Parts: C-alpha cells; sequence; structure tokens
C-alpha cells in the first residue's frame, strides 16, 4: 500500500522514515520531512491554517515564531527561511527580508487569478530564467526537486519552470500530487 508524502511527493515508506498520516485531516508526510493516533501540528492547535507565503490551503503546515502558519514545502524553497528549524523541533522563523517580499511578484502558475500576487514567489533555477511561481503552485505542476545527498549541493532544493524542467520528473511528481487528494478525509 502506497501512501504519498505531501512534502517531497515521494512514496517510499521504509523502516527508518515511514509515511505517517494525520488521524484528523488525513494529510500524509514522511517522518523525516516533518521533523518526526497522531495529529499534525495544525490539527494539534485545532486550526485549518492558511500559509503566509502562498494561497494553497492543502498540504502540511508548521507554526512560525509570530504564531502564524507556513507550508513545510514553502519553508524549504523560499530563500532566507531557516528550514532546518523543524528538524530541531522549533518554529519557522521569518525575517524582515521575508516579510518585505510578500506580494512583490505575480505567480505565473496560479489557478485562481485573485491570489497570483499573494505571498512569496520563487523563481526557476535554470540559467538566468526569471519565471515566478508560488512554491505550492510549482509543486502541483511537478516542478520542485531535491538534489540527492551524493550530489553535494549546499542548497539541495531547486525548482525549474515548465520550459526547463526534467520531463520525467515532472510526470511522476504531477501524478503523485494528484493522488494526494485521494487520501484526504
Ligand atoms: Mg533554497
Ligand atoms: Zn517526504
Ligand atoms: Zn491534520
Ligand atoms: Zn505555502
Ligand atoms: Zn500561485
Ligand atoms: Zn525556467
Amino acid at each position: 500500500h502506497i501512501l504519498i508524502c505531501c512534502v517531497c511527493l515521494g512514496d517510499n515508506s521504509e523502516d527508518a522514515d515511514e509515511i505517517i498520516q494525520c488521524d484528523n485531516c488525513g494529510v500524509t508526510v514522511h517522518e523525516g520531512c516533518y521533523g518526526v493516533p497522531w495529529f499534525c501540528d495544525a490539527c494539534k492547535n485545532g486550526v485549518s491554517p492558511s500559509c503566509e507565503l502562498c494561497p494553497s490551503q492543502d498540504g502540511i503546515f508548521k507554526e512560525t515564531d509570530a504564531g502564524r502558519w507556513v507550508h513545510v514545502v514553502c519553508a524549504l524553497y523560499v530563500p532566507g527561511v531557516a528550514f532546518g528549524d523543524i528538524d530541531k523541533l522549533r518554529p519557522v522563523t521569518l525575517t524582515e527580508m521575508n516579510y518585505s517580499k510578500y506580494g512583490a511578484k505575480e505567480c505565473s502558475l496560479c489557478e485562481d487569478t485573485r491570489f497570483a500576487r499573494t505571498g512569496v514567489c520563487i523563481s526557476c533555477d535554470a540559467g538566468m530564467c526569471r519565471s515566478f511561481f508560488h512554491v505550492t503552485c510549482a509543486q502541483r505542476e511537478g516542478l520542485l526537486s531535491e538534489a540527492a545527498a551524493e550530489e553535494d549541493i549546499a542548497d539541495p532544493f531547486f525548482a525549474y519552470c515548465k520550459q526547463h524542467a526534467d520531463r520525467f520528473d515532472r510526470k511522476w511528481k504531477r501524478k503523485n500530487y494528484l493522488a494526494l487528494q485521494s487520501y484526504c478525509k
């Protein structure tokens, strides 16, 4: 039986890193992708949160220092976020620099036009490409990648626009993203 991690879109639930599921909302995540009857952090606080950095209300969230909420995935890809905090079991810390970026760019991938200028966009990482999108909008299109440990890249999290993406990687990531809705309550 194949569950999908809503952070990395992988499906391997081995011995060390199992894919656990929130018993309240049904969200599924690698232990290792979340810092880990089990509740996700949002359900432990009885909230269905919105992300400070994107318009998506799906996926899994962590609390910030100031009492707000962000996607784990948005924390991994927005520059200037110390995302190793959740591994250390401490809140996401957003800086003045992060806050000053809200609404600065228009997301080119937004399904709902009303939200294209909300939150914080990332850009394509190929050459000097300047295509902007929310982290979760890129996630939906299969555009978020994590380099393997052996690749020895200091920031292993990167994203490519549709024109520059690995087509194979997009295909199975888009497929696994779509399958996530099937596991929800
Ligand atoms: Mg980064
Ligand atoms: Zn994962
Ligand atoms: Zn939950
Ligand atoms: Zn988000
Ligand atoms: Zn968007
Ligand atoms: Zn590009």
